[PDB]
């Protein structure tokens, strides 16, 4: 068995840990056991990520850091990592005595070869040589990079904490705790604070006792920074196994042959991690009896699938409000449709949770785009949950549920990414929510839907101006030429004169856009793709005696968009339609079973139609 | 320096060898040397690809098959591959005498492990074991699959020729040609023909002399068919090394673990080959003097960038006519503008080209979709030249010139997929070219630009009705609200009353759509993206004393389309605009130097404006 421990904190390092994990997994032979010293947010994200990865012969265990933040709090730090840099100092207190030797990797490492070869070095230590480390490739500790430099004392050039190799389960038998605490206290009275966090103190702990360390080969930790001489430490491609990026620039580091290093960085990150799979047994014995001859075999197989979800891709933050009535949009988006994102961002003020569906490479494409555009960065309160690509269908309900569950306000709005709201729709929905008093009853609010057929139009301001455009003829009701029954029962002719909200019942194929509490039912997953992805939720919410209210002054208007293959596959072959109807009626019978007489209504409708 | 031999024949093989070479190259660790025996179309396709791939430490040599077709012409065959399967036995004559041992692989093979391990088996041959094969994993040769089956004689279950391991040196030495020829005729005297082409003759020469074979372990090629028995021939993922998909259904087969095998197949069919990249010296030295402190170094970096081109993705066939006055379109496009292709297919009748610009995964999705639509499939004579993505900019000029160079008719028509000229325009332009007789003079024909914003517009048919709908004014001159000088200088006013074509000189920012002979100049690579792209061609075309002729009776209807990302960057990035201006100055002075006084006019215009 190979064991390893990584400190994780912040969204950036959570991403670094995912890249490191795929790099390591590329060359595995043996079972692996990780230990992530993580805070609350990173733990929440990575638990789900690793629970959905389904990797065999891997066990991942997370150790809280908030409780153990105080252990090093007395040591001031200036490293960009923060207080979490010193967390590499108290692993013995966290990791139980059950283990004997364990790797320790910083989040930025990217393994180029098998980690078993590194694990091999745990039988090459002599006598009291317990700690494994590699010599720093810079001249930071030598005190000669620039005038008036006073680095912490160390032996020779100093050693870098990129890769730590522990062993003997001796650090407890030798009382490491007291000595390191005493060393740290002694090395803080003269100078101000640490410079490299753990790497700053460990070097001193090496100097005061030179014989614990085992001076590994330099070409083990090929540090990449502005003052590296690794060209002596590396000769060819095969002379390279593990690379570090010990600069805040990271991707913007400069070297003589940095091109090959950038290649070696994108060689693992680009890999589609869904091909690394060579809570489970349940999935196998449900997939086992899926009849291939069944007309819905592909759908049945797809429904049970689990896809790699990476919650909170970019930095997120939200200060809760006392009104406890805030709403948050939900949308499903793909890389064929991301251009109008900014349009939507400028038209929403409250928190919004999306759910992307990307393919690794494209995922990164989106990363570069978002890191370029200033509009997304100016806004800190937008989530990004990317459920990576897998299979051939479009599990839209999956992504909608993923955006549903992780939401920081009690209320939510269901819509599509192709639409667009007014200026201040957030505020009006807050007022309407606080007025209709949905805190107790199970009621829903509906925002009417329209569409337009001209790319470059101005954005209306008021209701009168809107109805002016409508009768001018540039706008119509949503789906007024393909699926008329979707919104026709709203009979906007009635709404035009409306001044207070009014309630409506359900009509055939009646698919509005709802604002609802966080307890609303999850979308039924058997249906994936395009078509009948919303109406099922509507009939679910209706059989549960949820009333509908249609807001008089709110509206939302569709922006033209090109078609995708989902609608084409919805119009291609009759088998897809037959399977769709099959699942429809299946849902009706089972829904009746769980509720009964109330469901007969819908059944009668199909008899009438 | 492993040596491989692949038979290529037909467009399907041309597209399978890409995935096979991808698979082999993914796990490479030592230099490789291919030998592709191909006909004219496959030779051109594969020559063009590798030459563009720029893979290092890999050598590729192509051997003609037309000259060597006759060798096996006397052997009737029934395999779907064709007569090229039998050609697998003439390799001794075709391959050079300086080689010793070669791995002969069919197109369908996929390598799960490095071919170095397979090559290593050439250190385990003893006695007179000169061939290397594996036992067939089917019951074809056993004569028991069904009633009235008479397989050719073989040793036991038989052998599958998917993978052949040879020792050229010997087979030459010990008289291989004559004995396989003698066996070939000896086994064809009684009955009609073979059942598996080369897989039959090899089996025959395996049976007659059992001392040449070497019974490799079963797991060197896991044959998958409708009656496979490979379940006992593997236990885990690691053991598997190579898979043969011997079935006309290919990916539609059914097996116990067909899902995992299909996932592996899709792993490399969708892998990003632009990562696999790890003529060269010259490109590097051009990149040498490039300065990163320059105003527009990004443009210089992109000017000579080489992109992977896979010409003629799908079947293509076209017989030139005796008139020698045909015209073919050219137009760039990507994902976002695919659906228009059908409309143009319903408009044009003769051959077209399109420099489709997508990644690998998007290319595969397009392949499936185009294999779905009946209209696309039924049209044989439409090329599809695909250039994969790399870098950040949009090398529109590169796409258009890749479409330019490879055209199978004398004259050509330059446009974008954003236009949809009339119905029957093919014969009209044929007669126009015939009558104006460009075959001798140097002239450029022009068809009418325009623009509309009505997606559901009945398609016009005749000039007078356009006169009417301009009188009522449904659609306006193309780009009448952003760039008036783009097409207003054509003075559409006089077009209406004209009945014969009229000639026009050059004006500022005149960017029409032209028809011209193949000889027309290539584009300047310096301009990549949107903006000041076609005017370069128009000015260069004009200075070569090409008379601009405007056809009286033709016309085009711009189909409204969504905004792209390049235009957004151009409108947002001022540095882009300034770099456009400096590129214009550079091009103007290069124009001056390469032609002299005649090009001063542009400079004067730049001074006047
Ligand atoms: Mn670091
Ligand atoms: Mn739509
Ligand atoms: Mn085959
Ligand atoms: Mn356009």
């Amino acid at each position: 068995t190979i064991h390893v421990a990584i400190v994780c904190a912040g969204y950036n390092a959570s991403r670094d840990v995912v890249t490191l994990v795929k790099s390591v997994l590329f060359h595995r032979r043996n079972p692996l056991h990780f230990h992530l010293i993580a805070d609350s947010i990173a733990e929440q994200i990575l638990a789900t990520l690793f629970q959905t990865w389904m990797v065999p012969a891997v066990r991942v265990d997370f150790y809280n850091a908030d409780e153990l933040k105080s252990e090093v709090s007395w040591i001031p730090n200036k490293h960009y990592s923060g207080i979490y840099g010193l967390m590499k100092l108290v692993l013995t207190k966290t990791l139980p005595a059950n283990l004997e030797r364990v790797i320790v990797l910083d989040t930025d490492i990217t393994f180029a070869t098998d980690i078993a070869e590194l694990w091999a070095v745990f039988h090459k230590f002599k006598g009291q040589q317990v700690l494994g480390l590699v010599e720093n490739q810079s001249d930071w500790y030598l005190g000669n990079l620039w005038k008036n430099h006073r680095p912490w004392p160390a032996l020779g050039r100093g050693y870098n904490t990129g890769v730590i190799l522990l062993l003997l389960d001796k650090l407890r038998k030798m009382k490491w705790e007291q000595m390191w605490r005493l060393t740290a206290e002694r090395e803080l009275m003269g100078m101000l604070s640490t410079s490299l966090a753990d790497q700053d103190i460990f070097n001193a702990v090496i100097k005061q006792n030179p014989f614990l360390v085992y001076q590994l080969p330099c070409f083990w930790n090929v540090q990449l920074s502005d003052h590296t001489r690794s060209e002596q430490c590396y000769r060819d491609v095969s002379d390279l196994k593990v690379i570090h990026w010990n600069s805040p620039k990271k991707l913007r580091v400069k070297n003589k042959h940095v091109e090959f290093f950038r290649n070696l960085y994108l060689t693992f990150l680009e890999y589609d991690g869904n091909l690394l799979r060579r809570n489970s047994e349940n999935l196998q014995k449900q997939l086992s009896e899926l009849d291939e001859d069944d007309l819905c075999y592909e759908f049945r197989r797809e429904r049970f699938t689990v896809h790699r979800t990476h919650l909170y891709f970019l930095h997120y933050e939200y200060e809760p409000a006392a009104d406890s009535t805030d709403v948050t949009l939900v949308a499903q988006l793909s890389m064929d449709r991301l251009q109008m994102l900014e349009a939507i961002c400028k038209h929403w003020e409250g928190p919004i949770s999306l759910a992307l569906y990307l393919s690794d490479a494209e995922a990164q494409q989106f990363l570069r785009y978002a890191q370029g555009s200033e509009v997304l960065m100016s806004r800190h309160n937008v989530g990004y949950h990317i459920v990576y690509k897998e299979g051939q269908f479009y599990p839209v309900n999956l992504l909608r549920n993923v955006a549903m569950k992780h939401i920081s306000t009690p209320y939510m709005f269901l819509s599509d990414i192709d639409f667009l709201p007014m200026y201040g729709l957030y505020e009006y929905l807050r007022k309407s929510v606080i007025q209709l008093d949905l805190a107790n009853t199970k009621k829903a609010m509906i925002v009417p839907a329209f569409e337009t057929l001209r790319y470059r139009l101005s954005f209306p301001k008021s209701k009168a101006e809107l109805l002016s455009m409508l009768d001018m003829g540039t706008l119509f009701t949503f789906r007024y030429h393909v699926w008329t029954k979707g919104h026709a029962p709203t009979n906007f002719a009635k709404w035009r004169t409306a001044t207070t909200p009014y309630r409506v019942e359900w009509e055939a194929d009646f698919e509005p856009y709802v604002v609802v509490r966080r307890d609303c039912p999850e979308y039924d997953r058997r249906f994936v793709g395009f078509g009948w992805n919303k109406v099922a939720h509507i009939m679910e919410l209706d059989v549960q005696e949820y009333e509908f209210i249609v807001l008089p002054n709110a509206y939302m208007i569709h922006m033209p968009h090109a078609p995708s293959f989902d609608i084409t596959k919805f119009r291609s072959n009759k088998q897809y339609r037959i399977c769709l109807k099959t699942l429809k009626e299946e849902f009706q019978q089972d829904m009746s079973r769980r509720y009964g007489f109330a469901a007969l209504k819908y059944l009668t409708a199909e008899n009438n139609s």
